[PDB]
């Protein structure tokens, strides 16, 4: 019953993420960059999802802004150890969040500063300090660390995104 866009930039670690929120029989051993995008199904407590998980690749993300009228809600990737593309992820958030599609539906954005396992990797803390999201007032939104490898961090997103629903 309830469709998510997964977005952010490509090798922020969105397909992991998606994969591991499946069944164990139903897990790819080998994820590659998603060409285009792919539609994957998970299942939480007590709730059914569909998930267009998107290419985050600069040639695909013209594709994102055409699944915006079926997001009921919002799964934002980061890669924390990446302070220099992050800069990019913030402009395609920004426009993101401006789309006309998207900007006057209360729709509830999932955030995970992914990749914290890794040396260089900032906080969810930080990572929510350095993309402004205290600025988003008229949705609701949360931010996770998270290692989607290992899956620590995953299972606050999806009890978060659970209540909103
Ligand atoms: N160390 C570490 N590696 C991760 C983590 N999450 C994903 N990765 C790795 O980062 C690479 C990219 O992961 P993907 O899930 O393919 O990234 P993506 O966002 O889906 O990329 P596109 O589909 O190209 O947009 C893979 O080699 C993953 O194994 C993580 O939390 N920690
Ligand atoms: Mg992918």
């Amino acid at each position: 019953e309830v469709h998510v866009l997964c977005l952010g930039l490509d090798n922020s670690g969105k397909t992991t993420i998606i994969n591991k929120l499946k069944p164990s029989n139903a897990q790819s051993q080998n994820i590659l960059p998603t060409i285009g995008f792919s539609i994957e199904k998970f299942k939480s407590s007590s709730l059914s999802f569909t998930v267009f998980d998107m290419s985050g690749q600069g040639r695909y993300r013209n594709l994102w802004e055409h699944y915006y009228k079926e997001g009921q809600a919002i799964i934002f990737v980061i890669d924390s150890s990446d302070r220099l593309r992050m800069v990019v992820a913030k402009e395609e958030l920004d426009t993101l969040l401006n789309h006309p599609d998207i900007k006057h539906r209360r729709i509830p954005i999932l955030f995970f500063a992914n990749k914290m396992d890794l040396r260089d990797a900032v906080t969810s803390v930080k990572v929510s300090q350095l993309l402004c999201l205290e600025n988003i007032k008229d949705k609701p939104w949360h931010i996770c660390a998270s290692d989607a490898i290992k899956g620590e961090g995953l299972q606050e997103g999806v009890d978060w995104l659970q209540d909103q629903i």
